[PDB]
């Protein structure tokens, strides 16, 4: 009864990072990525979950597929 809800690295603990269309699929099978908050709020718009968690997390540069985000001097 689940998929691949693994510890979310980009954000950290508490956030579940599940992936889809990532395992089975051609070498270019676009894998979708959905996250589950620690309260039951599922988000899939990337920044949508960012503004949700609050100023504690961010995904503006986060890749909703690779699980990584970059920040070139956040000034």
């Amino acid at each position: 009864m689940a998929e691949d809800w693994l510890d979310c690295p980009a954000l950290g603990p508490g956030w579940k990072r599940r992936e889809v269309f990532r395992k089975s699929g051609a070498t270019c099978g676009r894998s979708d990525t959905y996250y589950q908050s620690p309260t039951g709020d599922r988000i899939r718009s990337k920044v949508e979950l960012t503004r949700y968690l609050g100023p504690a997390c961010d995904l503006t540069l986060f890749d909703f597929k690779q699980g990584i985000l970059c920040y070139p001097a956040p000034k």
